[PDB]
């Protein structure tokens, strides 16, 4: 997907307010400047130019008055998702690498990020459950039949929930961030890999 000394970056802002993102290179060079709204539901990707085949980029995040600096290592020819999340009264970021999954006739592919304090097991299919670890753990990708997933089984050490993953389309790789437990049950934010 991405070329030499190049990356694609998708910013997911899971904070309660807007965040201004400033990605910097090895010499105060602004590789990306973008403000993303709280749960901005966009399938938009930014191409970033690197100085080498591998680089540590500096992510400058602005949220309310607060400023947070996070470093994240990237590599050429790759696509990433920057998950900006709440860190108390402040915010923090995580960089998730995307695997390129060639479309499989009749199939979609899925992956989860667990923001809960308890580990999770998701029943997507007739095989093994999909494990997704507590405190921003990342699940494996699972190739699933295309279709509607209105009540996917989730379970912690002590409860079992339902998630509405909605329609999962062929030729699409999804990312689901398990945000909170409301009165209505478990909540999941849907995003699409590039």
């Amino acid at each position: 997907m991405a070329a030499s000394q190049e990356i694609f970056l998708q910013v997911l802002n899971l904070a309660d307010g807007d965040v201004k993102v400033t990605v910097l290179g090895s010499r105060n060079n602004s590789l990306l400047v973008e403000s993303v709204s709280s749960f901005q539901n966009t399938t938009h990707y930014s191409k970033l130019h690197l100085e080498a085949k591998s680089q540590d980029l500096h992510f400058h995040l602005k949220y309310n008055s607060l400023s947070v600096h996070n470093d994240h290592s990237v590599e050429e020819k790759n696509c990433y998702q920057l998950l900006i999340h709440q860190d108390g009264e402040s915010i923090s970021s995580m960089l998730v690498k995307d695997t390129g999954i060639k479309p499989a006739n009749g199939m979609a592919a899925i992956r989860f990020i667990n923001t809960l304090h308890k580990d999770l097991n998701i029943s997507l299919d007739t095989d093994a459950p999909l494990s997704v670890g507590k405190d921003y753990g990342v699940s494996a990708y699972r190739t699933v039949l295309r279709g509607k997933y209105p009540a996917v089984h989730c379970e912690t050490e002590d409860k079992v929930f339902s998630l509405d993953l909605g329609q999962l389309d062929f030729g699409t790789t999804y990312l689901f961030v398990i945000t909170n437990i409301t009165s209505q049950g478990l909540q999941a934010w849907k995003a699409e890999d590039i």
